[PDB]
């Protein structure tokens, strides 16, 4: 179900939060580190249903950035769903040390044969959000590659549509 | 999280399938009516992990068809994840009876303004699949807006990206 959020602006009057229009439907693109965002639970992914009561419905990104621009008082309130396009898949290692799949920009790209990753049906064109609990968004290909080399054998992802 | 199922080929020598590779991966893009595949309890939008324990990642809708259609004897083994895409949605009817979405050929392609869709943050470019539990893939559109018509006040529906 739905939720509830209560969050503050910070000194530079930001919460540490970017949205994205996607088929008439406000989404969390990214949330900054130890922001108010961070703190009351927001992660890449989730659906904005209302801010401040109003429905996001039909907004753009610029439209949404906008009001929580020139939103009033201390406080914003959000109606938020937790990331309804969420895929977790849990790989193996082989002996090579690879579950098999290639990426670039934090996206799958294509799927090696008669891997892990062919075995349990992993799709191309989605985002990897987490690693093993890790978030991965807005980290560089090397610093991906850095968490993978440095995961064990069972190595669990989460995924969604880019 | 998969399965296995087992199903034998018809008198016309099928199965009465459409499988469409979608981001190096095989689904299931329409199941017809008392055939083998609806027996065992395929549906539209069922992933295809193997097919006769070879792995199906990277297969062509060609190639995918293909391997069915000389598959050796009576018996076809298929490993199968279900419908992942999948998400519910419930609505509630406002006075004029319409929760407030237009659709086309079973896609979402508009929501109404604060209407109920709207302020459950449904998105377009969805295929409806199950309403309250019927399905209605394969129904033209005024077959589709019967059950609705017909439903009460709480509609649920089940969507997939299309
Ligand atoms: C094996 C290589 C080609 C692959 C990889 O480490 N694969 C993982 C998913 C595995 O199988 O453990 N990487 C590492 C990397 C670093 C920077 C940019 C792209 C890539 C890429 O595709
Ligand atoms: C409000 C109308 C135009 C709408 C509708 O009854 N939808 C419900 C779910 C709502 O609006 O709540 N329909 C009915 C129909 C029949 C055949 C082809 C398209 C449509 C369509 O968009």
């Amino acid at each position: 179900d739905p939720r509830e959020v209560i969050l503050c602006k910070d000194q530079d009057g930001k919460i540490g939060l970017r949205l994205k229009s996607i088929d008439n439907g406000i989404f969390v693109q990214l949330v900054q580190a130890n922001s108010p965002a961070s703190l009351v639970g927001l992660r890449f992914g989730d659906q904005v249903l209302q801010i401040n009561g109003e429905n996001c419905a039909g907004w753009s990104s610029d439209k949404a950035h906008k009001v929580l621009k020139q939103a009033f008082g201390e406080k914003i309130t959000m109606t938020i769903r937790d990331r309804p396009f969420e895929r977790t898949i849990t790989m193996h290692k082989d002996s090579t040390g690879h579950v098999g799949f290639i990426f670039k920009n934090g996206k799958i790209t294509s799927i090696v044969k008669d891997s892990s990753a062919a075995r349990n049906g992993l799709l191309t064109e989605h985002n990897i959000c987490e690693i093993n609990g890790q978030n991965v968004i807005g980290l560089k290909d090397s610093q991906i590659a850095d968490i993978l080399s440095t995961s064990g054998t069972v190595v669990t992802i989460t995924i969604m549509p880019a």
